[PDB]
Order: C-alpha cells, then structure tokens, then sequence
C-alpha cells in the first residue's frame, strides 16, 4: 500500500488532530499549548488559538454546531466558537491532565477523560457536568462515544478497557421537567460499567469503536493492538496485531475498508488486515514518534500527529 501525502505542517510536537466534517480543515493541538487551524487543501494557516497552559492533547469539532473543544494538561475542557474565534468557557472539574475530549453526534454532550482516573460527561448547553464515570484505577488515556448505541469505551493505564452503558444518563438528562423555583432542594445507574476487558499486560493508551460493526480496538505499552468483539451480553478478545516495537499510542478502524490502523512511538504507522490481523503495510518517519491518528468522518483521508508536526494523507 502507498501513502499519498496531501498536507504537512512542520512544528514542535503535535498531540492531537481533528478533521472538520465539511470544511477542508484540521485543528492541531500542540505540546506547546497552542491550537492551529489549517486548510489542508491550500496549505494555509487559518487561525491559532491560545487558551491553555501546557500541552493540549484533546481536540475535536462539533459535527454541526460552530464549536470545537480542547482538553489540556491544565485540566480544563475548553469550548470555543470557531466562527467568532473565541473561547466561550472552560469546563472545570477534572483534577489532572485531560487526555481526550469529544462531542456526541446527537446529544448536547462533551466527553472527557483524565489522569484523575475519571471520565466526565458534560452538557455543553447547561455547562454542567452530568456524569462522573469512576472505576478505573489509574489514568484514563482514552474514551469514545459509540456511533449508534448508548455506550462509551475507555482505556486506562490500569491495563483494562471498559465499556460503559449510558442509556440511563441519556434518558435522565433528556427528560423535560417543570420546576417550582421555591420548591427546590436546598443544595441537592446513569452510567454503569458493562464490560471490563482484561488481556493487555501493560497500560492501555487508546481505544476505538468500529463505525458499523460490534468491534473494539485497543492499543498500549505492550506494543500490541488488540481486537475485541461484543454482543449485548458478552465481550471477548478476538485477536492481536503484533509488530510494533514500542508503545502504541493510537489505533483506529478504516471506516470503508477491512483494515486496522495503528501509530506508535516506534516512529511507524501500520496497517493491518481486519480479518487475519496480519501486517499489510508499515510507514516510517526517521526521527518522529507518532502520538495520534484520526480519519475523516466521510472521506478516505487520515491525519497523524508526530514529534515534528502533522500530516494528512490518503492510502493507496
């Protein structure tokens, strides 16, 4: 397989990247605390955003609203409007580095996870934290909403991947209620762990759902990428991709081909077969560790963050 590079930015270490759903943009979140907005069709720098102190690992666009969210080592989950170019507010509550932040595709929610061993769900309209998911016993390195089901998957340095049922939280946060102002409490099961996936012998750095199949991918400091399957009642390990020679920082499913992608501190991006879990192709940079990979929500277009910036590319 061949990599067709479409855009590269050279910079100090990049940690996160996010594709805009409809515009030819990527947000890049940097170790230096800044966030860049690039047009990858023209190679132009559209804006730069400075609202964090220290590295910013979390970064995502809302799918339809003119918003993006960022999460930093300063513990804040920041919500911005990219049209007015301004920081709207900070969501505070995490007590250690924020590792990932994303928006839900339908509900007015933001998902964040943190080294404080928690996953938080926020309602970005009310600006409240509506759930704190506890149960991991070390840093939560990744969390993700399922694309069609009321599930979250999370990965932790406790060596586990957890699947959480948030159907209760959805029912409760959506239910309309009338409120008598004078009759409120004077300072008065939503998310339940469904599966705990055990198998990695070291910390887990990343987890991903497949967009249409009941599969989970996870990757970690054991240099392995694992494939898991789930039903309504069970979840189990299917197989392992073996080949990386250093920590695997990120992994994802190719949304339109039977392929798995992973990215590693071994300075490679690897492609594997979804059915055989054998190697298909290895792409290497000489001096740059990879920290993150993502795929466009519709196009076969990928982006990777590494020690010297970001790249946007197609595959053969």
């Amino acid at each position: 397989m061949a990599m067709l590079t479409k855009f590269e930015s050279r910079s100090s270490r990049a940690k996160g990247v996010a594709f805009h759903p409809t515009q030819p943009w990527i947000l890049t979140s940097l170790h230096n605390g800044r966030i860049q907005l690039w047009d990858y069709r023209m190679g132009t720098l559209l804006d730069r955003f400075d609202g964090h102190d220290g590295p910013v690992r979390g970064i995502a666009f809302h799918p339809t609203q003119p918003i993006f969210v960022s999460g930093g080592d300063d513990y804040k989950v920041n919500v911005w409007n990219y049209k007015s170019r301004k920081l709207l507010f900070s969501l505070c509550g995490h007590m250690d580095y924020v590792r990932v932040c994303t928006f839900h595709h339908e509900y007015p929610w933001i998902l964040s996870c943190s080294d404080d061993q928690t996953i938080r769900i926020w309602n970005w309209q009310s600006r409240n934290c509506i759930a704190i998911l506890t149960g991991h016993s070390h840093y939560v390195m990744c969390a993700a909403f399922h694309p069609s089901e009321d599930l979250i998957v999370s990965a932790s340095l406790d060596q586990t991947v957890r699947v959480w049922d948030i159907s209760g939280l959805r029912m409760k946060n959506a239910a309309p209620v009338s409120m008598s102002k004078e009759d409120q409490k004077a300072q008065a099961a939503d998310a339940i762990v469904k599966f705990v996936l055990e198998g990695h012998d070291r910390g887990v750095n990343w987890c991903a759902f497949h967009p249409t199949l009941p599969l989970i991918l996870s990757a970690g400091d054991d240099r392995l990428v694992k494939l898991w399957r789930m039903t309504a009642s069970k979840a189990w390990e299917v197989d392992t991709c073996r080949g990386h020679f250093n920590n695997v920082s990120c992994c994802l499913f190719h949304p339109h081909q039977e392929l798995i992608l992973s990215a590693s501190e071994d300075k490679t991006i690897r492609v594997w077969d979804l059915n055989r879990r054998t190697a298909v192709q290895t792409f290497r940079r000489a001096n740059d560790r990879f920290w993150f990979i993502t795929v466009h929500p519709k196009l076969n277009l990928f982006a990777a963050a590494h020690d010297s910036g970001v790249m946007v590319f197609k595959l053969e």
